[PDB]
């Protein structure tokens, strides 16, 4: 039913399927070992995405689109890269790079003081990598639409990788009240113009990066804790802006505030942010 693509196909018997990964939150995803991706007698830990049992024609369409998006966008150090696929004679498998330390929010929380604590340079370095991944995605004209620490994955070598940048999402079907599996409301990462007017741009992604920065320097803090949807609307209509996190230089809080500029055109680009974080890293102890 699915067209062959020898650029990416891997025979099913090269994939030893392992434990479920996301508890279901991010689609049907399992750890797996791939024999001879590159090198034919080496195994590589990878993550594999497939369709659930009760999956519609629309569900299959979506997974294909995401795979094809990964094909077009090309490779970068700081994004989750496509590695291969099994599309013939069985269920669609999309093989992607595996991030053994989980998402950036959990990785930060697991390293709060009362597992080793992260230095100031480590935290600014985390932000630089995430902005590098976003700079690359933007240069390829990709808009994430849901950039947050929960969608940054951390590899065994502490490499930050943006995840889920290729998902198919009908923005006019978002459940504003729907909560993450952690209990937070994704609307708290959306730029006002995206939330109120359904207008998604590279500039709204930069707003979301500002919130992500706030997550880094609170070591996994929760934005607007206790604030339900309707009151978030009020706070944004009134121009509310989160407070400076403790142990956060005034410079890095100005970056946050600059990302949260009321006027989208006045926010910095990811290209700008990368240049600035690069400089700030070189100057952090
Ligand atoms: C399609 N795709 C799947 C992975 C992938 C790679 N390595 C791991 C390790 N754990 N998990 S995870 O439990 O499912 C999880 C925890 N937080 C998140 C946020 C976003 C996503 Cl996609 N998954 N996730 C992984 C998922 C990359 N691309």
């Amino acid at each position: 039913e699915l067209p062959e693509d020898p650029r990416w196909e891997l025979p099913r018997d090269r994939l030893v399927l392992g434990k479920p990964l996301g508890e279901g939150a991010f689609g049907q995803v399992v750890l797996a070992e791939a024999i001879g991706l590159d090198k034919p007698n080496r195994v590589t830990k990878v993550a594999v995405k497939m369709l659930k049992s009760d999956a519609t024609e629309k569900d299959l369409s979506d997974l294909i689109s995401e795979m094809e998006m990964m094909k077009m966008i090309g490779k970068h150090k700081n994004i989750i890269n496509l590695l291969g696929a099994c599309t013939q004679d069985g269920p669609l498998y999309v093989i992607v790079e595996y991030a053994s330390k989980g998402n950036l929010r959990e990785y930060l929380q697991a390293r709060r003081p009362p597992e080793e604590q992260l230095s100031s340079k480590d935290l600014v370095s985390c932000a630089y990598q995430v902005a590098r991944g976003m700079e690359y995605l933007a240069s390829k004209k990709c808009i994430h639409r849901d950039l947050a620490a929960r969608n940054v994955l951390v590899t065994e070598d502490n490499v930050m990788k943006i995840a889920d940048f290729g998902l198919a999402r009908d923005i006019h079907h978002i459940d504003y009240y729907k909560k993450t599996t952690n209990g937070r409301l994704p609307v708290k990462w959306m730029a006002p113009e995206a939330l109120f007017d359904r207008i998604y741009t590279h500039q709204s992604d930069v707003w979301s990066f500002g919130v992500l920065l706030w997550e880094i320097f609170t070591l996994g803090g929760s934005p607007y804790p206790g604030v339900p949807v309707e009151e978030l609307f009020k706070l944004l209509k009134e121009g509310h802006r989160m407070d400076k996190p403790s142990n956060c230089t005034n410079e890095l809080y100005m970056m946050m505030r600059d990302c949260w500029h009321a006027v989208p055109s006045q926010r910095p680009t990811f290209k700008q942010l990368v240049e600035d974080l690069d400089r700030i890293v070189a100057l952090t102890s």
